């Protein structure tokens, strides 16, 4: 069927207006355009609201009115020469609108743009206009009800998933491939069995945001994983991985888990956060994934497997602090999505085509990232996860082969 992609003139300008992500969104969409992919894609315009009240209702489906009010005020304050008052500094500090989530003149418009894009993408799936929709301006998984976190101001993902589950029993499987734990999405749906969250990430002492690993409590008892609560018990899945993992080991770590979640949950929709900060070339320098398509990119391995399910899917961006390598990865994800969904082979030249941002792709100007890969707790994680999935299934009265599922591992 049809693959949609979110873009527009205003949308691009807003997505390029933040100090942390600068013109990343422009490199991504211009590289997709340089490879002649735009004619294969259905343009999905960002959602717009008939009034301020309708916009406030949509965003406050998740966020608190006082947080939305403070974010709106932070934008007003940064569009003026006047320094903040003592009480304004306190208000903004109370919502963590500082440190990693500072103010800037477009902070509200920028944050809301991601929401507009991901809501339009979910709408395009719900009405069956597209089988898959991509939004490289979204995936801000850390934003919480009343707190900015990890340069995430509004949780476009939580709001898109809310629109999906609220449609016509609808289950959503959320897969978070970002280097960082998908805490804001996991927390939003902590009490729901209808949205199952799965995050693979780095976890280590002092690494942001600290969650998605063993629960640290006062007793000498063996630590265990919190995995949701009430009717949501066992519905939040996490795989924390040590630094240094390559394409093949990360692919082997997640593949059986993805296969099992799909078979047991039978989701109506899949939402994938594809944060590019696991790339070997990300300045975090934690994981050693690639965008290679020959050893297969772990990212391309995961997207190909997800798309093989033929479940309507939303693919989102997220982290990725090496802008040219993020564009390299996300162009290949976009081409792979065209190939799997349209059944139309896409031949991408290994040389970056000439375009405005061509100089940004030095020094080799090739599509492969400039990295040469070289030379379990995971098996333990696999047994724990498999037991969690059996627990989730039993609690939610789902029937499944279980021998078939045990075999995948
Ligand atoms: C405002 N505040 C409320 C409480 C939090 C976060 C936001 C929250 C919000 C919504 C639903 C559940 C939860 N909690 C319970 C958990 C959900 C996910 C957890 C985890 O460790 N997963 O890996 S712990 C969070 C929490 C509680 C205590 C310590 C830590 Cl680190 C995190
Ligand atoms: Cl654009
Ligand atoms: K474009
Ligand atoms: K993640
Ligand atoms: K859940
Ligand atoms: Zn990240």
């Amino acid at each position: 069927m049809s693959v949609g992609i979110v873009y527009g003139d205003q949308y691009r300008q807003l997505c390029c207006s933040s100090p942390k992500f600068g013109d990343r969104y422009a490199l991504v969409m211009d590289l997709i355009n340089a490879y002649k992919l735009i004619p294969e894609l259905s343009r999905v315009p960002p959602l717009q609201w008939d009034s301020p009240s309708r916009m406030y209702e949509a965003v406050t489906a998740f966020h608190s009115t006082e947080y939305v009010d403070a974010l709106k005020k932070l934008q007003m304050l940064h569009c003026e020469e006047k320094e903040l008052t003592a009480d304004d500094e306190l208000l903004m500090d109370s919502f963590s609108l500082n440190y990693d989530c500072p103010g800037f003149p477009s902070v509200f418009d920028y944050s809301l743009a991601a929401v507009q894009g991901s809501l339009a993408a979910a709408s395009a799936l719900i009405c069956r206009h597209c089988e898959v929709v991509i939004n490289w301006g979204g995936g801000w998984h850390h934003a919480k009800r009343s707190e900015a976190s990890g340069f995430c101001y509004l949780n476009d993902i939580v709001l898109a998933i809310h629109r999906l589950v609220s449609s016509t029993q609808t289950r959503v499987l959320y897969v978070d491939l970002d280097l960082h734990h998908g805490d804001g999405v996991e927390e939003a749906f902590w009490y729901s069995p209808r949205v199952v969250t799965f995050s693979v990430h780095h976890a280590s002492p002092g690494f942001f945001p600290g969650t998605g690993t063993w629960n640290m409590v006062d007793n000498d008892k063996l630590p265990i994983f919190l995995n949701g609560a009430g009717r949501g018990r066992f519905s939040a899945f996490n795989l924390p991985l040590e630094e240094g993992i390559n394409d093949l080991d990360w692919s082997n770590a997640i593949g059986p888990i993805l296969d099992s979640l799909n078979i047991v949950i039978q989701p109506s929709y899949v939402v994938v956060q594809c944060g590019a900060d696991c790339l070997a070339t990300d300045p975090h320098r934690i994981f050693r994934l690639t965008n290679f398509y020959p050893s297969l990119s772990g990212y391309l391995y995961a997207i190909k497997k997800i798309l093989s399910w033929k479940v309507p899917t939303l693919i989102l961006g997220g982290g990725g602090y090496n802008f040219p390598d993020t564009a390299r990865l996300w162009t290949r994800v976009t081409a792979l999505t065209i190939e799997e969904v349209k059944g139309k082979k896409m031949t991408i030249s290994p040389e970056i085509p000439e375009h405005s941002y061509f100089s940004r792709y030095g020094p080799d100007f090739e599509l492969d990232i400039d990295y040469f890969p070289h030379k379990d707790s995971i098996q333990k994680h696999h047994r724990r996860i498999l037991e969690q999935l059996r627990n989730y299934a039993d609690l939610n009265k789902l029937i499944y082969d279980y021998d078939q599922v045990y075999q995948l591992y």
